[PDB]
């Protein structure tokens, strides 16, 4: 594994860390102050995984603003509703658990089964692609239920974004005004919280940064991080998308090949 990781290591641009590990990468870097992207493969789709679950909360929220007390409401956890995945449900089957604490287990933890009880609330996937076109993304699609949502097969285009779309769409749901601003700070802080990410973007980031981020995964070869960069000295945030399929290296190696994401593009801003 050695030779692979040195080739990962050295790498300086986009490009060249695609051809480092044999995969298909895509990347986008957006300046929020001025719209300004540099990246790789920004308009090809990849399997979004869990990155899904960002703009899932995001639906809740807007559901909320206009149905009172939403949040406070409590969802029974059946056993019925047990996945593999489920690190918070799991303590509560045969009780319930407000909509606010699933929202906060499938952002930082990426429960499943709290997601799947979340689209029972909103209305299903249809709900979170009609959320999406509000906000003003044409591309991103909600199609499936977890776990399939993670079955992707080439050119099959369900449950998918491009690297510049879902760059667009962070920064105006997270930073924007498509939600009200309790809304979308609760939403960043949820994100800045996350817990599965320490080896990915966040990895290859200095301190001058703030990040909140989303990863996501699957069993064959997909590994993903999206995040939003706050600049702790002040000024405008950034926001960084990567998606990556690369099945001649390990999981491992994956984690590798985004932490250097996160170091080029570090390297770029300057």
């Amino acid at each position: 594994n050695a030779p692979t990781d040195a080739a990962i290591t050295a790498a300086s641009d986009f490009a060249a860390l695609e051809k480092a590990c044999a995969g298909r990468l895509g990347v986008t870097l957006l300046d929020t102050a001025s719209g300004r992207r540099i990246g790789h493969r920004q308009d090809e789709r990849f399997p979004m995984c869990s990155t899904f679950k960002s703009m899932l909360a995001a639906t809740v929220l807007s559901q909320a603003e206009r149905m009172p007390a939403l949040l406070d409401r409590r969802v029974p956890v059946g056993e019925a509703d047990l996945l593999s995945h489920a690190p918070v449900t799991r303590r509560h089957a045969g009780k319930d658990m407000t909509v606010r604490d699933l929202c906060r287990a499938t952002i930082i933890t990426s429960d499943n089964t709290a997601a799947n009880l979340l689209f029972g609330v909103v209305g299903g996937p249809p709900a979170v692609t009609a959320f999406l076109r509000a906000s003003g993304d044409t591309v991103s699609r909600s199609d499936r239920l977890e776990p399939e949502l993670n079955s992707f097969a080439k050119g099959d285009p369900r449950d998918t974004t491009t690297p510049a779309a879902m760059a667009a769409t962070l920064q105006r749901v997270v930073l924007g005004e498509v939600l009200q601003p309790a809304s979308r700070q609760q939403l960043a802080d949820w994100l800045i919280d996350n817990e599965t990410g320490d080896a990915c973007l966040r990895a290859g980031l200095g301190k001058r940064w703030r990040v909140g981020d989303k990863t996501g995964s699957n069993g064959e070869d997909a590994r993903n991080d999206i995040a939003v960069l706050w600049p702790v000295a002040g000024g405008a945030p950034w926001v960084l998308t990567a998606y990556l399929q690369a099945g001649a290296i390990s999981y491992e190696q994956r984690a590798s090949v985004l932490a250097q994401v996160g170091r080029i593009a570090d390297r770029l801003i300057g």
